[PDB]
């Protein structure tokens, strides 16, 4: 099955976006689309999360159907996370799995004894050598 | 391998927080941590941008390293939008697949002046509540 990353590549292609093979510094206009389509769809989370804690607040009793509204922007905000990083060129899986290395051998801790943190840029040198 | 929506689950698993299994309306606490944690990773990505932004004001040809900062503000982002799925209960992955579905089906549409892809005449969304009604059942 593709993963949600390979996912943006494909969408990328199909309405004709940049989607590069390997990590390439962007255009400003394409830095401001991504600003403005993460600012859009954090702002509905936002505005799903506030609902919902409104309906609490009134002593409504939660369905889990009450939650597909927040579920959705919260995939939109997913969508173009992903997206931004696939039009920067950069393998988003990749990435996450570094953050996940840190984050989850962090747990094993405060820190474990070797604990190494997060190494982004040496991610990014690997993806730029395919 | 996993998805990175199991490597949440795997993460909440190893420090001890909320996962159910199934969608679960959470109490307000919960609510307003994720929301808290939204809003520091989504500051970061919006001030690494901006960054980035005034550095080609300034002239700068930026190169695919001076990318890895903002690299990691995005994933730090997605860790906690994941999480934030992961401790209502819901499935990331089935809730993505049926969101992106809906995205390719935008092919046709116009795009926006700043390239933001628009909907075509006759489009029509997501169903997400159907995916949340399949995972609580099942
Ligand atoms: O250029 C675009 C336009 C839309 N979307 C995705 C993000 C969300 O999943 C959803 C938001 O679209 P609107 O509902 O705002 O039109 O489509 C993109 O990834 N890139
Ligand atoms: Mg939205
Ligand atoms: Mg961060």
């Amino acid at each position: 099955p593709p993963t949600n990353a390979e996912r943006l590549h494909e969408f990328h292609r199909a309405i004709g976006a940049a989607t590069p093979e390997r990590p390439t510094p962007p255009p400003p206009e394409l830095l401001r689309l991504r600003q403005t389509l993460l600012d859009a769809e954090s702002a509905e989370v936002r505005a799903e999360i506030d609902h919902l804690l409104a309906r609490q607040a009134a002593g409504e009793a939660l369905s889990a159907g009450d939650l597909a509204p927040l579920a959705h922007e919260l995939a939109d905000l997913l969508y173009v996370t992903y997206g931004a990083l696939d039009q920067l060129g950069i393998d988003a899986d990749a990435v996450f799995a570094e953050v996940h290395r840190a984050n989850l051998s962090k747990a094993s801790g405060l820190k474990p004894e070797g604990w190494r943190p997060a190494d982004v840029r040496g991610v990014i040198e690997r993806l730029q050598h395919a």
